[PDB]
């Protein structure tokens, strides 16, 4: 697809709907880049910026981590 996965987790694979997962979890991944470099351009650092940081965590707890080299990278920048 559009990017290349960087260690997804397994397991998503095996649920029997995993045809869904893929268009979700590029949608929550575009608004966790979306309204977190808003948030930190913008300094809401309480009700956003650790918001979308606690709903880019559980997107690693549920995805694995599904985004780019280049897109990792800005992540830990």
């Amino acid at each position: 697809r559009g990017f290349v996965p960087q260690k997804e987790i397994v397991y998503n694979k095996l649920l029997p709907y995993a045809e869904r997962l893929d268009a979700e979890s590029d949608l929550q991944l575009a608004q966790i880049k979306c309204n977190l470099g808003r948030a930190v351009q913008l300094q809401e650092l309480w009700p956003g910026g650790l918001f979308w940081t606690r709903k880019l965590s559980t997107y690693i707890r549920l995805y694995g981590r599904k985004f780019s080299k280049e897109d990792h990278v800005l992540f830990i920048k």
